């Protein structure tokens, strides 16, 4: 009902049109307050005629962001919900989202720079697994970049999928797929296929498998190969998210410290396959 960070439709200046969103559009704006220095916000906004429940599952997620603080997750800086249209502030984050970033920067990136976008990635993540959140869509399309690179977590929500919008197959979890169990582990799955993602520069996962050719091939004990260049440790990386038995991923702490030795030993890294 009532938002932590309400704030005043005169402190926001809606600028350009940065994309599309679910509900509407996202803009570019600013945020001046009373008493604090001016800063460039995300902006969605909800406009013309929606039902209550559209409503309630576009403000969901401005309640689930508003209950986090890291450097990797999505920042909620307001919400407009005294007054129309209903508007969601975040921070804003220059280079939008990672996978097509990055396939616009095919190449341009080194293996190091990647290593730490997943590692902020694996941060976010490490954090949302302490607070018990479960994020079920991590995916490199909702992961956000900031002019410096910094990699944040979004997307947030709590609500069911279709089967309990559809499981997004080809970067959930067997067991998830199969029995609906989501689970951290279930995001480690899902973790991995981000890693692909990142170290393909955006290729899509599977590539042109159908959804039934992904789950029949994974329980037959396909998994992606490494992508053009990837250090194999990074793949064996992949593979170990991508074990059947969920108990024996490793979690997101492990995963974090992998990611940090090789940032600290990068000769680690030179390590290809063929
Ligand atoms: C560029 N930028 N900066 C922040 C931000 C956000 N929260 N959400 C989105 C967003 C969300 C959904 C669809 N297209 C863009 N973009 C953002």
């Amino acid at each position: 009902r009532e938002f932590a960070k309400e704030i005043d439709v005169s402190y926001v200046k809606i600028e350009e049109v940065i994309g599309a969103g679910e509900f509407g559009e996202v803009c570019r704006g600013r945020l001046k307050a009373p008493g604090k220095k001016e800063s460039c916000v995300a902006i969605k906004t909800l406009k013309g005629g929606y039902t209550e429940r559209q409503r309630r599952e576009f403000l969901s997620e401005a309640s689930i962001m508003g209950q986090f603080e890291h450097p990797n997750i999505i920042r909620l800086e307001g919400v407009v919900t005294n007054s129309m249209p209903v508007m969601i502030l975040t921070e804003f984050m220059e280079n939008g989202a990672l996978d097509s970033f990055l396939r616009l920067n095919d190449g341009q990136f080194t293996v190091i720079q990647l290593v730490g976008m997943l590692r902020g990635i694996a941060s976010g993540m490490r954090y949302l697994a302490e607070m018990s959140y479960v994020h079920r869509d991590l995916a490199a399309r909702n992961i956000l970049v900031n002019s410096n690179l910094v990699c944040k977590v979004s997307d947030f929500g709590l609500s069911r999928f279709l089967e309990e919008g559809k499981i997004p197959i080809r970067w959930t979890a067997p067991e998830a797929i199969a029995f609906r169990k989501f689970t951290s582990a279930s995001d480690v799955w899902s973790y991995g296929i981000v890693m692909w993602e990142v170290m393909s520069f955006g290729e899509r996962p599977y590539w042109d498998m159908s959804n039934q050719d992904v789950i029949n091939a994974i329980e037959q004990d396909y998994r992606l190969p490494p992508p053009p260049d990837c250090p194999t440790s990074l793949h064996q990386l992949m593979l170990d998210c991508w074990q059947k038995d969920r108990n024996a991923r490793p979690r997101f702490p492990q995963i974090v410290s992998a990611l940090d030795k090789m940032i600290r030993n990068p000769a680690s890294l030179k390590i290809v396959a063929r």
